[PDB]
């Protein structure tokens, strides 16, 4: 499913992502518009051999098992096909963890360089939330 942006940002919002962690709603979509362009079903393969699933780009090394990462840790204990799917519920689980784990958002590269101390505010302007 290639989301729209405000329909991304009432599922996100649905999900409790909207300020999960202190990240206001406008970051979640931000992110996924720059990892996936709203695409659930993206997928980037790494130079490492892992690849990156889904609508926020999680990756096979850590988080989700794909079969053909090795010395993967599948922290979120999901397949991660399932990343794929046009419900957004296990990428929000999964990111929710991600999120968690010290480093907050700096985890996803391109909200680092294209949406962190950007007015990401914006990405929820015109949305009925
Ligand atoms: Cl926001
Ligand atoms: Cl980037």
């Amino acid at each position: 499913k290639v989301f729209g942006r405000c329909e991304l940002a009432a599922a996100m919002k649905r999900h409790g992502l909207d300020n999960y962690r202190g990240y206001s709603l406008g970051n979640w979509v931000c992110a996924a518009k720059f990892e996936s362009n709203f695409n659930t079903q993206a997928t980037n393969r790494n130079t490492d051999g892992s690849t990156d699933y889904g609508i926020l780009q999680i990756n096979s090394r850590w988080w989700c098992n794909d079969g053909r990462t090795p010395g993967s840790r599948n922290l979120c204990n999901i397949p991660c096909s399932a990343l794929l799917s046009s419900d957004i519920t296990a990428s929000v689980n999964c990111a929710k963890k991600i999120v968690s784990d010290g480093n907050g958002m700096n985890a996803w590269v391109a909200w680092r360089n294209r949406c962190k101390g950007t007015d990401v505010q914006a990405w929820i302007r015109g949305c009925r939330l």
